[PDB]
Parts: C-alpha cells; structure tokens; sequence
C-alpha cells in the first residue's frame, strides 16, 4: 500500500498516565483506535480511562497491574513508561536518599514495566516498549544529577533491549521532551536554550508517542526522538 | 486537542521522486492528502503527481523548479531532500572526482533545496526542511569517506539551519534510513548476501515505505516541536555514539 | 607554553583500583607523579599505592574512606569512578535483584564517590570527576537491560555535574572502554583492548591538557560504538 | 606491562595550516612532543621554527607535492592533522552556492584530499593516525552556518567510514571538535570562559600518542562542555 498501512488496535498500558503528560498520551492513543489503560498511585483515573492502581517501585504491583491489564483488555502490546519524578538540588546538596529515589522510579521501575510485558511481547513476536526520557538524559540539565542519569540510563536499557529483541518483533525506543507546559523554570531563562523559543504541549509529545505505537515505526528501534524545539542539540 | 491534530494540506516538493525511496515518500505524502510534486531528470511524474525537470546540482534548475511548483500549488512548505547518489571506494582509491560529484549531490545538492526553500517559509512562518540521509552518518560504512560524510553533513545542517530559524516555524530534521530494500524484481538483495544483515539487530531490511512512514510523521502536524532531529530508520543499526 | 603544560600533582582516588582496570589507572597515574590512593573491599591495595576499605553500595563507608583520603594526601582532586560489576541476562530473565545491584554499584556507587568528592573541589576550585563507562551505554550490548542503563546513565550525571559545576573548575567526563583483556565482529580495531589504553585516557582526563574538557564521552572500545 | 607512560616514538607529523592559529599550536605542541613536524603554508612562508611546504587543500595536484616534500625530508607521513578551514558565515536565505561550496571544499574535500593521499602509506607500515580539527557546530549547529557546520559534521562521517575500513591495520581517524577558542557565547558554554589553542594542541597530542591506539571514530570536545546533546 502507498498511504498509512491498516491500523491495528493495540493494547496500551501508560504508567503515571491519570495526568499531565501521560494523560495527554493515554487520550491520544484512545483516539487512535487502540485500547487504553493507564496506572495511578490510589486517587485513580479519570473516567474515560480504565485505571489500574500501581507503583513502579513495587515489583508485585508492577505484576499485579499487568494482571489486570490483561483480564481487561489482553496482553499489553504497547508500554508506554511515563511514570516519574523529579528531586533537583546542587550535586553537593544532593542526598542519598533523593538521588535513589528518582532512579528507583524513572530508571528501575521502567525496568520493571518493561521486564514484566516482555514476557508476551516475545511470544506473540510483536512489542513497542516506548520509555519517556528527557532532553537531560544527553543535554544535562543543572542540578539533576539523579534526573539525568535515569533519563539517559533509558537510552541504553532501550538499546540493550532493541538489540537483543528487535529480531523478535519487540523494539524498545525513547521520547525525549524538552521544557512541556503541563512557568518559574521560564522566569528562570529557559527559553534561551530552546531554538524554537517556546515550551511544548503535552499534545506534541502524545504525537511522538502515536508514532512510535503506529505501524509507521516497525523498523525503529533503539532511537531518541527528541521533542524539545531543538533544546538538546548536541553530542 | 485530544487525538490526532487537524489536517493541513501542505505543498510538498519530493528530489528525486521518480523512483526508490522518493517514489515511496511521494506516494505516501499524496495519500495523506498533501500537495505532492516531485523532481525528475526526464522520466516525468509518476502517478496523477507534477513534476518539474530538476537535477539537484544546478542551481539555476533548483531556481526554476521551485518558481514551477510555486505557480502550481503555492510555494513549497514541505520539502523533502531525497535524491542521493553513491560512488564507493576504499580510501586509497577514492578520486577527487568521485568524492566531489557525491558531495555535490547529496550534501550540496540538499542546501541547493533548503535554501531556495527558506525565503517563502519565512513569510509564511512555516517550514518542514525534512533531508534524506543514512545509517552511514554516524555508524560509517566502510568505504564510504564520501558517502558518510554527504550524510553526516545533513545533521551538521539542518542542526544550523534550526538553531536559526526555529523560532520562525521553520524547521530541520534528518531521517537516517538503513538498508532499505528499492529492489524492481525478486532478485536477491546483493548487499544482503555481502551480510549486512549481521549489523541489523533487526535481521531484516527496511522498505520504502518504512522511510516514508518517518517522513510523513515529521511533515504532519504531530512533529511542530522537532528540531535537528535524527530519525533512524534502520532496525536498530546505528545504534552507538 | 609550546610545549606540555607543567605538571602538577594531584590527590588522587580510584575506586575499585586493587586489581583489573582500576588497578592499571592507580599505576599510571603513580607513574604521571599523582598521590594515588585506592578503594578496596578487604583485599588490600598492593604495597605500592595507599589504601583505604570502602563498598561503593555504602555511603557512610564513603564517607569514611574519602575522611581517611584527605587526612593522609588531601581533599581528592581527580576522582576515578572505575569500581563496577556486571550481570548479564536475557530481559525475561532479568531479576529485580540482579537489575538493582548493577545499578546500585555502578550507577548510584559513581553517585556517592562524585557527591562526596564535589565537597572539597567545588571550595577550591578545581575537580576531574572521571566515570569509567562502557562502550554498552550507547551501543547497547544484548543482555545487559542493568548494565547498559547505569553506563548511560552516568553520561547523564556527568553532563548534568558538567553544566553546574565547569565554571567552578570542576568538570566530569566518561571513559567508555570497549571490551578490554582482564565479539570482533563489532570491532573495527578487529582486537580487544587492554587495560593500559584505558589508563592511557584516565591520565589524559587528569592532566593539564584536558581542563577545557567537559561532559566528554571518550570512547577506547577500537570503533566499536561507533552510531547515534 | 608497563605501568607508566609509554614509550615515546618520534612520528612523522604533517599539520595543514600550521602558518598560524590553532595550527602553529599544534605543530609546535607536537615538535615539542619530539615528533618531526612539517607544515603546510600558502607563500606566507611558515614560521622560523618549522619545516614549511606550500600546499592549498582545494588542489589535490599541491597535495600530492605537499606529502612528496615532506617524505623527502623527514619520511612518510605517519599522522595527518586536517588543521585548515575557513568559515563563511551567513543566514540560510542569504547563503549562496559560492559560499556554501567554498567552505566545503576546504573543510571537507580539503580533508578529505589530505586523508586520502596518506591512506596507503599508512596501510603499508601499519600505522595512521588521521585527526580532523572539526568544531562544535558540527553537532551542536552554530546559527548561520549552514555550510560550515555541514563541513564541521561531514569530517566525523567521513573519519568513522575510514576507521571501519582502515582500523584493522592500524589506521584509525578521529575528530577534535573545539567551542570557541580565543585565537554572548559564553551563554552556551558550562565553564564560562573561551578556550586556547593550546589546549586544542593538547588534546591532539594525545590522540598522537601512544595512548590512542585503540581510539577510532571518536569525537574528542574542547569546548568547556558546550556542545553537550545529541
Ligand atoms: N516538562 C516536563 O514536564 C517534562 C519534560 C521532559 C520529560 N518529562 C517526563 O515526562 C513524564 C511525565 O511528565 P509530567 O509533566 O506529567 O510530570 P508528572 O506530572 O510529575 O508525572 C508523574 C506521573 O507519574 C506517576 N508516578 C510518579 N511516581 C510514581 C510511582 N512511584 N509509581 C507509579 N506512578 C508514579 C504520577 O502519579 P500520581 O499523580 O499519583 O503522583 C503521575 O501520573 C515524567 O517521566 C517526566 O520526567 C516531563
Ligand atoms: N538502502 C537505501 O536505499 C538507502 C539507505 C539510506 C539512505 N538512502 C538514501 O535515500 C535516497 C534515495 O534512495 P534510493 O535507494 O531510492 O536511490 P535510487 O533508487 O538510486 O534513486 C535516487 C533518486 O535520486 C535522483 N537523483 C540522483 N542524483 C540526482 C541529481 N543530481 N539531481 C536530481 N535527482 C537526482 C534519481 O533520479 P534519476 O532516476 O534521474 O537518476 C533517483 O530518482 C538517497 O538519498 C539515499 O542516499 C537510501
Ligand atoms: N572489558 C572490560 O573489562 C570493561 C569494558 C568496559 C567497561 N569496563 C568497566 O571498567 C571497570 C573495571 O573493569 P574490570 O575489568 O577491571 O572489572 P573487575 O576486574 O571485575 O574489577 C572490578 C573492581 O570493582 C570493585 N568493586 C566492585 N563492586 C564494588 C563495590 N560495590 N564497592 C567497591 N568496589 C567494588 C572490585 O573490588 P573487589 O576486588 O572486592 O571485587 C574490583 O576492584 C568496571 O566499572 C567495568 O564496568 C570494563
Ligand atoms: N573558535 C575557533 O577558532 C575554532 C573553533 C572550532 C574549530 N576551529 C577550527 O580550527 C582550525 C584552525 O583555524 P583557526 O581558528 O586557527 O583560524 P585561522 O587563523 O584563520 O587559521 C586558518 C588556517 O587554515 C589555513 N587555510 C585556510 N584555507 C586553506 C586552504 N584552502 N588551503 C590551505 N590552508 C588553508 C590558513 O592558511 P593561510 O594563512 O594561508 O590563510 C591558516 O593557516 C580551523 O579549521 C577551524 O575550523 C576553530
């Protein structure tokens, strides 16, 4: 066929998906056509998504989610691992406990989301593990020294994923936004940093995400696609 | 806001859309309901698309071209910097001749385009500046030193080009494809059976129309907030640093 | 000023230096005229650097063993972040407990080392905080879901320390090594490395030559990473 | 094994625009390294303290003599060091073809002249070391730079297709890629300062050294942290 080739409805799991960005993803993949469930930690979704309750932290909760997941709506095809936070302070300043923290979250519990939905993903020969990152993970944002190290940690658990899993039909990529409107870190000047001159929505990064969960992007694996109006250029 | 943006027909100009990969993009761009024309050396438009007699060398030719697809469908704000050539050789053999018509072409050839593109996408306060590279880039196939390089000046490029005029809704991005298959008959892909499939954690080659999946994706509304971006459609190929 | 800068000694620690990589980068910087000192687990550094006991998975024995660092050569000037393991697994075999302990050494045991170091080098201005990565960061070697993610993870924090910290005099880079004698196919070099060439970098990252270098990935791998 | 530095080796050295700049840096860096330096000069005539051939880049026949003069007086050339490029900044709309080929073909095809004519020499002794100067904007895209930048990003292309061909015998190509050095920007750059050129002529010692043989398509920043991305 020369246009889009035929859509298929996927199964979706959007973790950290019951608001902001995640929420902007787990809406544009319902519209797309595919079957959409999102995780929170206890206050739920809202109601026009099946929510499932589930800390990335916690491995048996991981499980236990997909469990549901499953029951609700088959096996999860797409992962989407949205869910983070964030624990910024000067390097000096930066505890134990709050670097840990960010990379238990953003870094080990994409780990467990992606570690739990291979399991299908290899049998049934089809998987999209799409992590989000952050123009951090390669541009290293001051006083993220937690941050951007789970951020670029994804870059290479997607690589090791890809080229293990690639010849197998699962493919492991990375979304990278830049500064998303969801204003002190505009007061602050980051928009001398940004080429485009303003901060994105959190539509544009639901649009990469659409992209890679597509039957446009079977062939990429291992990729960073940056949505950040050219804010990481570099090497 | 929720799902999928509204659509804008933009007026797309395809180098090299006669045949390959550009006839692939040309065809896509067109079924998503674009204003496709593309460039051509004599064979003409495939399809019910325009075409203009173009050869990517001639400035004067890029010049006329443009002004053609301007009076046809408006001036171009999609362009897509698709023709490309290769000349391999290993480096003690590579000639100056040889090194430059590739330069020319696939690294000169494409600034030809996106400058004569950026006055009207200025006005406009739109532009999508979409090249054509490769794999080779970055990864660098071996014998390649003119090759690799045309593509690894893409990026260099269109990273210079956003970093200038991004804040005017014109933007540059690369899409680095890997071995794709552009075979006419059943025939055995000879890069294949030289095992190229060794170096595609994929085990396969792509298609023209996974390239032109990329390329509608960063000529859509769904790509306003990509600049200086490295679209690799390769399996997994070019993954390193 | 034509010539190599004047040489000067620096206070020096590498984690993980009793044997392996760690224990050919001890040497060498010895040899440039450094105070080297060296973290070990028990074993004992060899009799020729000085030693101190410390597990990179424990803050407080960090601490202690940068305490014990500055009261003998000085606060530590240039940092050589090098103690790491692996434990490679296919993803669907891939534990909670096997992917945190590789994080938890290489990544966040790097994390300790460099917040405790950032201490004394932000105050006078001077620091070469050096990780020692992998080629696997951005390459991405098969089975190493762990192991890929805290080498890439520590581009990351030495971008993110770089972008603070460089108008401090204080700046952080990775060493990524390819594979090292202690596959080919990959390697354009078409050999494995040895430890003397990653040490050959390390002294290059903690010279006076490399003082405008910073969030710098330098790959010693013979080609092998090379991409995007 | 040796535990210390090296043992050092004397190389035959050639350094493309070593009149002046970052290039008479290098060449008086790497004679001061102890290797036999010989520079390249277009009638300015080199300075009192190197041998000087005139070669211009954009002439492969200059090229060929360039090399020729220099093996004749200290031996085949053993490391090549792209040094010469010019920069003809201009915004997109206002950039001609005249411009943009100008800087390409210095830049680029002039390394690419350089390289090539030292390939087979090195693959017979078994030893090369190519090292392109290239810049920031190569990756990181300078505004106004279309051309330059393009040129800047082609020498990694190009010395990653010559390390895959050429880095089983020996002959590997890299790129020393400086920010701004001193031969409103201070925005961009984490360490707050210009850098200068000595410590660009640092960072090629090393990779001419003993302790880069197993360095092969890398991109070695000097710019205080600038051009950090992807
Ligand atoms: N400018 C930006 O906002 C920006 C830029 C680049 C990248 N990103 C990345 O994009 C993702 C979301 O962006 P955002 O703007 O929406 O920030 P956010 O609002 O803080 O997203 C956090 C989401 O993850 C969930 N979550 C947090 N910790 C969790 C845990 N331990 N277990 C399970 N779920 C957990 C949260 O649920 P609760 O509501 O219950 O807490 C929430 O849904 C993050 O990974 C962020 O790093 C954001
Ligand atoms: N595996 C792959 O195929 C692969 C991988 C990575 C990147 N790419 C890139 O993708 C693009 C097209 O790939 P392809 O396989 O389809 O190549 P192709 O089949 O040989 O066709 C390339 C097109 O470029 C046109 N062209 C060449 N030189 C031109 C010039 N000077 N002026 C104007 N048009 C010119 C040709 O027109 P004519 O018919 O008149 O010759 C042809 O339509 C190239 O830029 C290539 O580098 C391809
Ligand atoms: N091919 C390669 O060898 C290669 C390639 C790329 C990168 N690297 C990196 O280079 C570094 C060293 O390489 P290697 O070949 O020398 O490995 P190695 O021979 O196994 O030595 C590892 C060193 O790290 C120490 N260490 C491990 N975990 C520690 C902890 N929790 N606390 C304190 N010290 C700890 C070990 O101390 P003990 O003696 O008590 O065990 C030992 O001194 C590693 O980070 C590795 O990832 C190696
Ligand atoms: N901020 C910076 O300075 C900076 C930053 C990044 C990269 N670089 C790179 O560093 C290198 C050194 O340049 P520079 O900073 O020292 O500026 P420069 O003073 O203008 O040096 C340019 C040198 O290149 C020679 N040259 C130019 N075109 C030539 C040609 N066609 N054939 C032969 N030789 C030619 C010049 O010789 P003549 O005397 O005859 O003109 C001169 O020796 C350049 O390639 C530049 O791109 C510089």
């Amino acid at each position: 066929t020369a246009g889009r080739p035929a859509f298929v409805s996927r199964s979706v799991l959007v973790t950290g998906g019951n608001r902001g960005i995640g929420l902007a993803i787990a809406r544009r993949l319902a519209a797309d056509g595919h079957k959409v469930a999102v995780t929170h930690r206890g206050s739920g979704a809202p109601d026009d998504l099946f929510g499932v309750q589930c800390d990335v932290t916690d491995s048996a909760a991981v499980d236990r989610a997909f469990k549901e997941v499953e029951e609700h709506q088959g096996p999860v095809e797409v992962l989407v691992a949205n869910a983070g936070i964030s624990k910024d302070a000067f390097l000096m300043r930066m505890t134990e406990e709050r670097f840990e923290e960010v990379i238990n979250t953003n870094l080990t519990g994409a780990f467990r989301c992606a570690q739990r939905a291979s399991r299908t993903m290899q049998r049934k020969r089809f998987g999209r593990i799409i992590f989000i990152g952050s123009v951090s993970g390669m541009w290293g944002i001051g006083n993220q020294a937690n941050y951007a190290a789970a951020k670029a940690g994804l870059i290479g658990m997607a690589r090791s994923i890809s080229r293990e899993l690639a010849k197998a039909g699962v493919t492991a990529n990375v979304v990278a936004p830049g500064y998303i409107d969801t204003d002190e870190r505009i007061q602050a000047g980051a928009l001398d940093f940004i080429p485009a001159k303003r901060v994105g929505t959190a539509e544009e990064v639901a649009g990469a995400v659409s992209f890679l969960a597509s039957e446009d992007a079977s062939y990429i694996a291992g990729a960073v696609i940056p949505v950040d109006g050219g804010m990481g250029m570099g090497h």
